[PDB]
């Protein structure tokens, strides 16, 4: 029985529940600890919803600490989802929103009490969100074996999650033990020949350069929604709070690694040198006798977007000692506003990594498309929240704004966000 999240669907176009934020005893990795839960699992439930349903989650905070919830990659309301809103221990609060038309793909939730993230995400609280789509019933996608892959690191001491150290507040908190929904090296016996594997990276810090052993991936989402058509690739770098979803057709009988492939990101201080090892993360075993589906020659176009109206520069750096973080020379305040745009106009982002180190940048509410990274044009066109950058690299986003509100950008190596990779932007 593979593990994989239980799935909550919406009916009747609502989607409805309360989930609790609760310290959880698990039995995980072959070991005994007490994680930090929404809905007594980790990873959470994933909630399964359509465009145009309603969503009412009501959030019950039984952590003894405050807490909010994120709902990474949606775009809703920064009315609804609030960076600045703190539910005490012990009290609840009601999200409602609206699945917005045309979304499609895999979102995730997770913690977002400013400069309180980092230990709680690192605890076990995230689950993922699918928003299905009328795509999902054509014949190449809807005779594929689907599953969701949670991609989560973690370590414990003392039979919790591991506490933040100094090194962890600069380079971010990696664990030892590199889980796939929440299980150490699973084996995915597949049934059918075509699997549709949903990637989630909900990770602190660790990226995952994915490759499957013998098998191109076919691209056919990027974070917020798909591409136009498959993008059949080699390997696929995941850096935290990227999705995607591939296809993968299963060719020949075996038993075949998925792996997350060396990757330097630029983390400093103490840590074993000489080159990393390969980590497994599952096996995965053909059927008897595979014949693959055809792939879809066509996916859902992308929208023209109008010309850019405002060009922004945005840079990132480190004071790597003081384990700081700073987006034009600023730490976050919760109190000042960045960037002042906007509603329905495009502006294009520049982001520059004056850094050591790579950082992930994302932005809330207001999905982009990545025009180029590093001066290589971007090799499709789809939705994305996130994108990583490299030392040195500049990256171009067309960035449409639509809700209007105060919302957050930051980067999502989210011991950075804390230590003040965050700014303001309020679209009126
Ligand atoms: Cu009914
Ligand atoms: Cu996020
Ligand atoms: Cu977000
Ligand atoms: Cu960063
Ligand atoms: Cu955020």
């Amino acid at each position: 029985s593979f593990p994989e999240p239980k799935v909550v669907r919406s009916q009747g176009g609502l989607l409805s529940l309360k989930l609790s934020a609760t310290p959880t005893p698990l039995a995980l990795a072959g070991q005994r600890a007490t994680l930090l839960t929404y809905g007594g699992s980790f990873p959470g439930p994933t909630l399964r919803v359509r465009p145009r349903d309603t969503v009412r989650l009501t959030l019950e905070n039984r952590l003894p600490e405050p807490t909010n919830l994120h709902w990474h990659g949606l775009p809703i309301s920064p009315k609804v989802d609030d960076p600045f809103l703190e539910i005490p221990p012990g009290e609840s609060w009601t999200y409602e929103f609206t699945v917005p038309k045309e979304l499609a793909g895999t979102f995730w939730y997770h913690p977002h009490l400013h400069g309180r993230v980092a230990p709680q995400l690192f605890a076990g609280l995230l689950g993922a969100l699918v928003v299905e789509s009328s795509l999902d019933a054509i014949p190449e996608l809807r005779e594929a074996e689907e599953h969701l892959l949670v991609l989560k690191d973690l370590a414990l001491q003392g039979g919790r999650p591991a506490p933040h150290t100094p090194m962890d507040w600069m380079n971010g908190k990696e664990g030892d033990l590199v889980l796939v929904n929440g299980a150490l090296r699973p084996t995915l016996v597949a049934q059918k020949a075509t699997l549709r594997l949903r990637l989630l990276n909900a990770s602190n810090a660790r990226y995952y350069r994915l490759a499957l052993q013998d098998h191109p991936l076919y691209l056919i989402a990027a974070d917020g929604g798909f591409l136009e058509e498959p993008l059949e690739v080699s390997e696929l770098l995941l850096a935290p709070g990227e999705r995607a979803e591939v296809l993968v057709r299963l060719r020949k009988e075996g038993r075949f690694l998925l792996q997350a492939l060396p990757y330097d990101r630029g983390a400093m201080g103490g840590m074993p040198q000489g080159p990393s090892r390969p980590e497994t993360l599952l096996y995965l075993i053909a059927p008897k006798n595979p014949k693959p589906l055809p792939l879809p020659k066509a996916l859902s176009p992308f929208p023209t977007l109008p010309a850019p109206v405002v060009t922004r520069r945005l840079v990132l750096t480190e004071d790597m000692m003081a384990a700081r973080f700073f987006i034009n020379g600023q730490v976050f305040d919760h109190r000042r506003v960045d960037l002042k745009g906007q509603a329905q106009t495009v502006e294009v982002w520049e982001v520059e990594n004056q850094g050591d180190m790579d950082h992930p940048f994302h932005l809330h509410v207001h999905p982009f498309q990545v025009l180029s990274v590093g001066g290589r044009p971007f090799p499709y066109r789809a939705w994305k929240d996130v994108v990583n950058l490299k030392a040195g690299e500049v990256a171009r986003l067309l960035v449409p704004l639509r809700e209007k509100g105060r919302t957050v950008f930051h980067c999502h190596i989210v011991e950075h966000e804390d230590r003040g990779m965050m700014g303001v932007l309020e679209v009126g």
